[PDB]
C-alpha cells in the first residue's frame, strides 16, 4: 500500500498538534503542551486507495529550528499552518516555505496552506489575504478548526491529493 509522509509545520501555538490528534485520535486537545517532534501513523482509504499516512508533528518554538532541515528532507508533503487570530503566525509562513524550497531544491513541493482556529471570532487574517498568498505559491488554502473538526480531514486529504499530482 502507498505510504504518504506528511509534515505539519508552523509557528508555536497555531494548533498543529490539535489538528493532527483530531485526525488520528478523534478528540480535541484543550491544553497546550509544546511539541518537540512526534510521529503518528494511520491507515485510511482515500478515493478508493488504501494508504498509510505517516505524519510528523513538529515544533513551532524557534528553539528547535535546528531540526527543520532534517524533516524537510524526508517529508513528501507539508501542511503549513497559521492561526486566523495571530497575524504574526501568518507572516511567519513565508519563512517555512522558503526553507522547504531550499532544502528540496524545488519550486513545486506539495503543500497546503491551513488557516486554523476558525471557530474563534478574533480574526486578524482575512480569508482573502491567505487565498492571495496560497495563489502565489500555487497551492490550496483551507480553513480549519481542530476544536469543531471543521476542515480537518479535508486539509490532510487535500494534501494527499496534491502529492498525487506530483
Ligand atoms: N479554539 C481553538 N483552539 C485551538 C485550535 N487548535 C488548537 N487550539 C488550542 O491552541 C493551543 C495550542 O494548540 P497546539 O495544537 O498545542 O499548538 P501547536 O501548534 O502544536 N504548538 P507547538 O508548536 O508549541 O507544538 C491549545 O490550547 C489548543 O487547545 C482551534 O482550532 N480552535
Ligand atoms: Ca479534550
Ligand atoms: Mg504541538
Ligand atoms: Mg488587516
Ligand atoms: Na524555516
Amino acid at each position: 500500500m502507498t505510504e504518504y509522509k506528511l509534515v505539519v509545520v508552523g509557528a508555536g501555538g497555531v494548533g498543529k498538534s490539535a489538528l493532527t490528534i483530531q485526525l488520528i485520535q478523534n478528540h480535541f486537545v484543550d491544553e497546550y503542551d509544546p511539541t518537540i517532534e512526534d510521529s503518528y501513523r494511520k491507515q485510511v482509504v482515500i478515493d478508493g486507495e488504501t494508504c498509510l499516512l505517516d505524519i510528523l508533528d513538529t515544533a513551532g518554538q524557534e528553539e528547535y529550528s535546528a531540526m527543520r532541515d532534517q524533516y524537510m528532507r524526508t517529508g513528501e508533503g507539508f501542511l503549513c499552518v497559521f492561526a486566523i487570530n495571530n497575524t504574526k503566525s501568518f507572516e511567519d509562513i513565508h519563512q517555512y516555505r522558503e526553507q522547504i524550497k531550499r532544502v528540496k531544491d524545488s519550486d513545486d513541493v506539495p503543500m497546503v496552506l491551513v488557516g486554523n482556529k476558525c471557530d474563534l471570532a478574533a480574526r486578524t487574517v482575512e480569508s482573502r489575504q491567505a487565498q492571495d498568498l496560497a495563489r502565489s505559491y500555487g497551492i490550496p488554502y483551507i480553513e480549519t478548526s481542530a476544536k469543531t473538526r471543521q476542515g480537518v480531514e479535508d486539509a490532510f486529504y487535500t494534501l494527499v491529493r496534491e502529492i498525487r499530482q506530483h
